[PDB]
């Protein structure tokens, strides 16, 4: 269940960059600023799965999850219609901002993408693409005394539709269970607070997919984050067995008692 757009009622301006078997692009809806996910030339396997992600995000509505107003299908197209936030993905922007992105302010993140999981968790819906690219930046906290305010954006084509290679490229963010889960997000959630932690750069983002898999075969663990007081947490989501993960309950409340 989804809106449908009309392709007469979107316009195409330039294009942000490329996403998993996707391209986007800033557009226009109707005149609402919006984003456009053009899916490339598919199969109705990677289409299916590119609209259960557009009505699992028509069918929730939290502060910290990006909008979705709908998809556009005609013929070989595929348009999923997202919400344009203000400041774009944040692991380009904390790569921009290296050195300079205070302890207090990634503390501030770490929250509201728990709340928004926990929102996902209660609700029991997976996302299933938890990192930086897919955290948007809707307000910066740059100035004294304000704080950031980031929206998690919807996941694109579902893990389960992807080849074993996409997978093997989305470690340290895909769950080790994943690579041959309800628990899959607390995974994700830990290695973008190392990616936060580290502005930006997230480990082994650079390995080969032999070492990345390797890594994963032998059970080696991810570091520990710069964040003294993300230690115990991240410690807990990155763990390899998928029951012994915290829910998203206790890491929400577990940050609030920090
Ligand atoms: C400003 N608002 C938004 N910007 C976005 N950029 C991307 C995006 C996606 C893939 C690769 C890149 C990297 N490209 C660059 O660094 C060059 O910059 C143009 N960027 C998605 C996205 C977005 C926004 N609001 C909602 N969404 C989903």
């Amino acid at each position: 269940s989804f809106h449908r757009v009309d392709q007469k009622e979107i316009t195409q301006l330039s294009h942000l960059g490329q996403g998993t078997r996707t391209n986007v692009y800033e557009g226009r809806l109707r005149e609402l600023r919006v984003v456009l996910k053009v899916l490339d030339p598919s199969h109705h396997d990677i289409a299916l799965a590119f609209y259960e992600t557009a009505s699992l995000m028509s069918q929730v509505s939290h502060t910290h999850l990006a909008f979705v107003h709908g998809v556009c299908v005609r013929g070989p197209e595929n348009i999923m219609v997202t919400e344009y936030v203000e400041h774009g993905p944040l692991d380009v922007w904390l790569r921009r901002e290296r050195g300079h992105v205070p302890m207090a302010w990634k503390m501030v993140v770490a929250q509201q993408l728990a709340s928004a999981l926990s929102y996902l968790e209660n609700k029991n819906l997976v996302h299933g693409n938890v990192c930086g690219r897919n955290i948007l930046l809707a307000r910066l906290g740059l100035a004294e005394g304000t704080s950031p305010f980031i929206k998690l954006s919807d996941p694109g084509v579902g893990l389960g539709a992807l080849s074993r290679e996409e997978r093997v490229e989305r470690i340290p963010w895909l769950a080790p269970e994943c690579l041959p889960s309800t628990a899959m997000d607390k995974w994700g959630f830990g290695a973008t607070l190392l990616e936060i932690c580290f502005d930006g750069e997230a480990p082994l983002q650079s390995r080969s997919p032999s070492e990345k898999e390797h890594f994963y075969q032998r059970q080696h663990r991810l570091p520990e984050p710069s964040c003294p007081q993300l230690a115990t947490l991240t410690s807990q989501c990155l763990t390899y067995e998928p029951t012994q993960r915290p829910s998203f309950r206790t890491i929400l409340r577990d940050l609030t008692r920090l």
